[PDB]
């Protein structure tokens, strides 16, 4: 059984918290992705597999989510497992219950917990107190490891080899921490990176220095130019929010500058992959949603299979 | 296997969006109802069947619901399928995500979506963008096709043949669109229809003309008279809301006029079936809830089996 | 099959509403607890059992909950059953639907309902109208029978024989109705009870008289003294809320008086069991959470297996 053989191999994910991309190796991720491909084939054949039938996953989201909370629910159920989605707004959180009490409560009922919480330190709280694996679905928006895993998987699935690709990040590269996580995962590969942002929203110096240290920094630009677009293999977009500028007029100019529409794609390659972790506002125009190069819906689908692979490893 | 044979037959529901009663034929509905009866027998025997074990249903309600959202959850699970109920109030809808982005997101995880949304055009959005079947659970309250299906099923189950029945609609026949949908489904049958409403809440002219064209209009009345009641086989009630009248005094008089209580039933037939799509306020009095003719709880139960039949056809 | 044999025996829980501890006998609870132990062994072996595969449980919480709503969901799913958690804040309750209409609605879809509602009389509404078993998860905070069952189970599991134990209740013994329910369950056993509370929050006279009638009242004290602690086998704590005192200064003094921390445990026995139904505020200090005598997390876990035993009896 192809999947049974892969799931039997050693893995850093097994029985592990999944809190940071810094916990995992290139080899860890290659096995994850191999399993994800087999999960997709299994789902195509069977819909709901028989991998985690005796296991129960809690999801615990203190901040809004559609992709991350629903995809983990679907992934668990499509492994044959059971899910318990916790509605924090009507839980005893409303009576003052701390995060560490909530996690120890749910650990009595479930075999693992997916957590999204507004305090960056929630992952330290989880490590200290929670006696079952916790999967970080977002800690004060600092990290989101399974978003990073699925972003990298999307690139590999869409284009094949990483060698020689040029990846262009556009938008808010300061508060867009998915960019930072993906930069870390890219450190193993012979890629080149272009960074397009307002000066104010450039990468933090430590993340820029990671690209320099890996020999990957190709250019930083305030403009999304034809030349930058024409060499782009992956165009990875982030949302720019109004709070990032003192004036609405500057916010609107910046949005106009970075909006991906047909006037943008005309300068891209025929094979350029447009990605966005979502949700989006208007920074990728609706008019390109049926273009072959609009990959941000496929990206979500790749996320399902990546999360199936992850849950099976953590909880097998 | 009786059910397996029925589910193998051709059906307009298979792999279809379910957006309007106008999509489906009398023959479509007869097969649906035959399957619904077998679903009930299966549930009586087994509780949870093995029909949709590898399938996943998302429910996506932007407006309050008890019957429609819970019955679809229960129907799917009682087919052996899996459900993912999406809480819109804590989803990325709260971060601005459009309906079409939400539908394409959930289509990555699920095999069909039940949608209730306040924009009548949500069904056009679904048709344009959603790559899995969408079942309309209410579009700006304009249509609610599975409510219409279960309303018709209820009549057939309670009384048998449609031939010769007199159906009396009472309450708000202008904003009570379930009345309009049921009128459309009744166009095939030799029934007679009585319409009891304030003048202001009469049927729209196009719906009245449907009854005229079918030779079914028996009378329009502002009063729920003994004579109207005495010829009623089905008394189908809708909620009248305070916003429908400029003054509270007129609202209260209208409510008093149309309230179904024991003083009403004394004029009805011993076999009259009292229906209401629910929720109700006070327009059907609590005092008649244990009367044999109070069919609005049985109506909800018939809805479960109708929705089991529907989901099995759409997703088989 | 050990569990199959126990589940086949007669039980007052079978096909019963579970509304009050006064419905059930010592023999009823002993069978429940025997089954709970076997449920734990089953879950350890299999994760998800095959006991209630064809059954569906609705949960219906009008007030916040983490333990009770999640544990019943997990218990049902770990029996192999299906769950439908109803979000009241987005249900037709928001359109005015009464409790009795909501219960009769959900009874069309499910085989039993867990209810938590702010009206003490909700249990009478359920008995009158609901045609499937209802399990009281809290009725205007007056009773919470499965909390009482799991509290008693926790004592037995932690200490073994009830004979000769001294149980010390501390905090708000007037509004802390779990204390009153546990007092009722303790009436069969040769225990002694100490009551530590502000004068204002002493037991109601009828509950005090129950302890007197059973020969169990050892002392009432405003102070949590070394002498009281040194004879305590079970220290059962309740939350004291600010509304219980006219002034904040008195509230803070009372909290300081009754807070369980290391300075408290130094006077307790090495075998003292510290319990709390939860949620807690600060009345049990975080610093003792990893002490062997801190049993309030294990208490929640015992609750899962108790509720598995309960659901299997009610719905087998």
């Amino acid at each position: 059984s192809p999947l049974q053989e892969m799931l039997a191999a050693p893995s850093s994910f097994k029985k592990s918290h999944v809190l940071s991309v810094t916990q995992f190796t290139r080899a860890d991720l290659h096995l994850l992705f191999q399993i994800a491909q087999e999960m997709r084939l299994g789902v195509q054949r069977e819909g709901v597999l028989d991998i985690l039938r005796g296991k129960v996953l809690c999801t615990l989201f203190y901040e809004p989510s559609t992709r991350t909370s629903a995809s983990f629910d679907a992934a668990m159920q499509r492994l044959g497992g059971r899910t318990i989605p916790i509605q924090t707004s009507t839980s005893s959180v409303q009576k003052g219950e701390t995060l560490q009490d909530t996690l120890r409560t749910l650990a009595c009922y479930s075999d693992a917990i997916v957590l999204r919480h507004p305090d960056e330190k929630c992952v330290d709280v989880a490590k200290k107190y929670c006696p079952v694996p916790v999967i970080n679905g977002g800690n004060g928006s600092k990290e989101h490891p399974t978003q990073a895993f699925l972003d990298l998987f999307t690139i590999r699935e869409e284009l094949g080899t990483m060698q020689g690709l040029t990846i262009t990040f556009v938008g808010d590269l300061l508060y867009g921490r998915p960019v930072h996580s993906l930069v870390y995962l890219l450190r193993h590969y012979q890629v080149k990176v272009q960074l397009v942002s307002p000066k104010a929203l450039r990468l933090p110096p430590a993340v820029r220095q990671q690209l320099v240290d890996a020999g990957q920094l190709l250019c930083e630009s305030e403009a999304l130019t034809p030349e930058i677009l024409g060499r782009t293999d992956v165009l990875y977009c982030t949302r720019v929010q109004k709070e990032r500028f003192p004036s609405l007029a500057e916010f609107e100019a910046v949005k106009d500058s970075y909006r991906i529409d047909y006037s943008t794609l005309k300068y891209a390659k025929p094979t350029t992959v447009v990605m966005h972790p979502l949700p989006r506002n208007e920074e990728v125009a609706e008019e390109v949603d049926f273009d072959q190069r609009a990959a941000y819906f496929r990206q979500m689908c790749y996320g399902l299979y990546c999360r199936m692979a992850l849950l099976a490893l953590v909880m097998s």
